[PDB]
């Protein structure tokens, strides 16, 4: 269920990834038409977003609050549609038909929509219903901000006063901070409300966390890229966060045998440098049926191996998860394959006073981007397989239903972990996924502004570590506590000739610091950076600063090293991303 809103959520993010930064006119209009068909066609999507959170929270919005929200949304739809049709005409029509009379038409349509948004927003944030209105608020907030940036692109063409364009910009800055902070605050409120002790508590908790990531958190991560003044070119970026699909189980009710909340939550992957699925070792066990005829084999445990980010080749192998094999081990290798789907079979044996169930078969769909070919690899228990009961596509739909899956998928497999049920009743497998936008090569685009997340480094040093992200950056961050080197990231230049770049850094610091940049161990850039926070402070939107390095440089190597100095006892520096600006 709810796959509809999940798909809409996934698609919007996927489309926006193509019109982020300063977009070209044709691309902007194309986006807008899909946008209107997806998010703004009727009241149906809005109603579905409200029901989505009500389902996750097991609470309902007061009818009066639900109705007013829907009323505001009908009005906002008209404003958006009227605006888009006019914008479309403007782009299409030559720089001749632009008379003062048509300029005023577009100016008032724009002013109306923008104003209606500021006025309506509080309706999606009524006291006591903040969490329940989260996906609705996130989608409305996104529209408002996306709409706003248009004033910086077409402002002068439309004949707006310098004062008007400026007022719009300040308004965009204030709202980007507010809307972001609002979403993170209530996201967390909801998350804590779902913490429990049972296995059933954890499934709910994790479903909320995954669904809120796809529909809210991924979206707010794009907001800063709507600043076409700071980002006067197209932006190449990616989402580095993990999402965990629902556990694969044969029965709807485990009658108390499900792994406890703590035994799952405390053992799932902790903030780590980015990596890729490399290998899986399947362990199988025999489950006897009370009458022999009803027996079956099942996936009991596993090993997982991942390869790090480009620049390092040493394979990381996981501890053993679950139970040792009673049957012959099965190994699947993924070197240079992208797992875009996983479909599973489960089976059960009913005993006089017990039920035993397990995952008997798993079919993995893989795509080879090098040899441009799809194929499948499967795990088979080999004894009484049963039927398919779990499909990843239901939880992680494709970005587009237009293209074939191997082209339009939204996520790929990163991790596999087996949990043991209480009292030796079986094994629960849990799968971790990563977003399709992640570029393995860490490629620096010669025409765009490239955002490089620090978690794409292959080596941390001087006691630098991966820490949980503040929920609005699309992934995790790097914490620096000592003076010295911090991270080494491998970079792939897209051009051969001596193209020059400017670097910008998105960070947070308790003190004034010095950042140093090196290529293949040779320093080339060193600069002074401001303090952004006080010791102890929690990280909100304003905690981060985006600052340039003075001097331009060429990519005469691949190994980029970031180093920090100027720290004192108790000082901390958080690094999110490094950006490259193609310059002449």
């Amino acid at each position: 269920t709810t796959k509809d809103v999940i798909q809409k959520g996934i698609s919007v993010v996927g489309d926006l990834l193509g019109v982020v930064g300063f977009p070209f006119g044709g691309a902007l209009v194309s986006f807008y038409t899909n946008f209107l068909n997806t998010i703004w066609p009727s009241e149906d999507p809005w109603k579905a977003f409200m029901e989505q959170v009500e389902a996750l929270m097991d609470q309902k919005i007061a009818d009066y609050a639900k109705n007013k929200a829907l009323a505001e949304l009908q009005g906002l739809q008209n404003n958006v549609e009227d605006y888009v049709s006019a914008l479309s005409s403007w782009q299409k029509n030559p720089v001749s038909s632009r008379n003062p009379h048509s300029q005023g038409r577009i100016r008032e349509l724009f002013s109306q929509a923008e104003s209606h948004f500021r006025n309506s927003m509080p309706s999606f944030a009524i006291s006591g219903y903040e969490v329940l209105f989260l996906t609705t608020y996130a989608q409305a907030a996104n529209t408002h901000l996306f709409l706003l940036k248009d004033a910086q692109i077409y402002g002068e063409e439309w004949g707006y006063e310098k004062e008007d364009i400026a007022e719009f910009y300040k308004r965009q800055l204030k709202l980007t901070q507010e809307y972001t902070d609002h979403c993170v605050k209530w996201y967390n409120v909801g998350l804590d409300k779902l913490r429990g002790s049972s296995y059933e508590s954890w499934v709910n908790f994790n479903r909320y966390r995954r669904e809120m990531t796809l529909t809210v958190l991924d979206l707010i991560a794009l907001f800063p890229l709507y600043d076409v003044r700071l980002y006067p070119k197209e932006v190449k970026t990616e989402l580095t966060r993990d999402v965990l699909t629902d556990p694969i189980v044969g029965v709807n009710n485990l009658r108390g045998y499900g792994t406890t909340f703590s035994n799952i939550e405390n053992y799932i992957r902790k903030p780590h440098l980015f990596d890729y699925l490399h290998r899986i070792q399947f362990h199988t066990r025999f489950q006897p049926g009370y009458y022999g005829n009803d027996s079956f084999n099942y996936w009991s445990g596993n090993y997982v191996s991942t390869r790090p980010s480009i620049g390092s080749n040493d394979i990381i192998t996981s501890p053993f998860y679950g139970n040792k094999s009673s049957e012959p081990v099965q190994n699947l290798e993924f070197n240079g394959e992208k797992v875009y789907r996983a479909v599973a079979n489960t089976n059960l044996a009913v005993w006089p006073s017990a039920v035993y169930s397990g995952v008997t078969k798993v079919e993995f769909s893989q795509y080879n981007d090098q040899t441009d070919e799809a194929s499948t690899q499967t795990y088979d228990s080999k004894r009484n397989v049963g039927a398919v009961s779990w499909d990843s596509i239901d939880q992680l739909p494709p970005e587009t239903t237009d293209e074939p899956l191997e082209k339009g998928y939204s996520h790929q497999l990163n991790y596999v972990m087996c949990f043991l049920m209480q009292g030796s009743r079986g094994t629960i497998p849990v799968l971790t996924w990563t977003h399709k936008s992640v570029d393995f090569f860490n490629m620096i685009d010669s025409k765009k502004i490239t955002q490089l997340p620090l978690v794409k480094a292959y080596k941390l040093q001087s006691g630098a570590s991966v820490v949980a992200g503040p929920r609005f950056t699309g992934g995790d961050i790097i914490q620096c506590t000592e003076n010295g080197s911090a991270a080494t990231i491998y970079v792939t230049p897209d051009v051969s000739y001596s193209q020059k770049y400017r670097a910008r850094i998105h960070y947070a610091s308790t003190s004034q610091i010095t950042f140093t940049l090196s290529l293949d161990g040779a320093p080339f850039n060193q600069y002074y950076f401001d303090k952004t926070i006080n010791k102890g402070d929690t990280l909100t939107y304003n905690s981060f600063n985006l600052a340039s390095f003075s001097t331009p440089f060429e990519l005469s190597g691949n190994n980029l090293q970031i180093g920090v100095t100027g720290l004192s006892a108790g000082d901390k520096v958080y690094i999110d991303k490094i950006e490259f600006i193609p310059v002449n």
